[PDB]
């Protein structure tokens, strides 16, 4: 498997989720970027898996699920199968990596995206080694009951800049935001 990333959209005040959908109103050009970061693969006839906590799963709306063109993995200790539209289940995140190594995922996937939730992200970012984080910076504050872990500086650096990621300000419904990638090697 390639690169092991992980993607949010965060509020100014660490915000990620209110009530099961997002603090903020939809930003469409935001979920385009989401759609087309997750689902590129660098590999010809290879697709990216996407690793996701079940109350993620749920809070897509039906229309949306699974997510197209993306090999789409729910982790939770409680179901029994992958939900309706699902790929796989995992019990937690290293089986959910180890299955990438089965000759089954093997060499099908290039990338293995984070999509959240909170605990999933907690999780990754403390796993060792290679690791980028794709952080959409929500620039207002939302109020939300589900909130993204403390990014430790002293390890993963703010990039200056990144191929098919724009450096500016960008403004959507009135609420403006900006794109960041943060990368660690430990
Ligand atoms: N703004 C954004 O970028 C963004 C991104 C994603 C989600 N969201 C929002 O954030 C919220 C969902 O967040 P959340 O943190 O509550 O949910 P989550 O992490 O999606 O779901 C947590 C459930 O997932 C399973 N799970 C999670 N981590 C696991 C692990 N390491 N191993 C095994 N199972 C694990 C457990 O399922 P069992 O209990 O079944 O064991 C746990 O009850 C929703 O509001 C969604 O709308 C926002
Ligand atoms: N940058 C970025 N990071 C992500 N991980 C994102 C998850 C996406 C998952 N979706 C699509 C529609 C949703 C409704 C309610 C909750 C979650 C929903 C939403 C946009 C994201 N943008």
């Amino acid at each position: 498997v390639g690169s092991l990333n992980c993607i949010v959209a965060v509020s100014q005040n660490m915000g990620i989720g209110k009530n099961g959908d997002l603090p903020w109103p939809p930003l469409r050009n935001e979920f385009r970027y989401f759609q087309r970061m997750t689902t590129t693969s660098s590999v010809e006839g290879k697709q990216n898996l996407v690793i996701m906590g079940k109350k993620t799963w749920f809070s897509i709306p039906e229309k949306n699920r699974p997510l197209k063109g993306r090999i789409n993995l729910v982790l939770s200790r409680e179901l029994k199968e992958p939900p309706q539209g699902a790929h796989f289940l995992s019990r937690s995140l290293d089986d959910a990596l180890k299955l990438t190594e089965q000759p089954e995922l093997a060499n099908k996937v290039d990338m293995v995206w984070i999509v959240g939730g909170s605990s999933v992200y907690k999780e990754a970012m403390n796993h060792p080694g290679h690791l980028k984080l794709f952080v959409t910076r929500i620039m207002q504050d939302f109020e939300s009951d589900t909130f993204f872990p403390e990014i430790d500086l002293e390890k993963y650096k703010l990039l200056p800049e990144y191929p098919g990621v724009l450096s500016d300000v960008q403004e959507e419904k009135g609420i403006k935001y900006k794109f960041e990638v943060y990368e660690k090697n430990d």
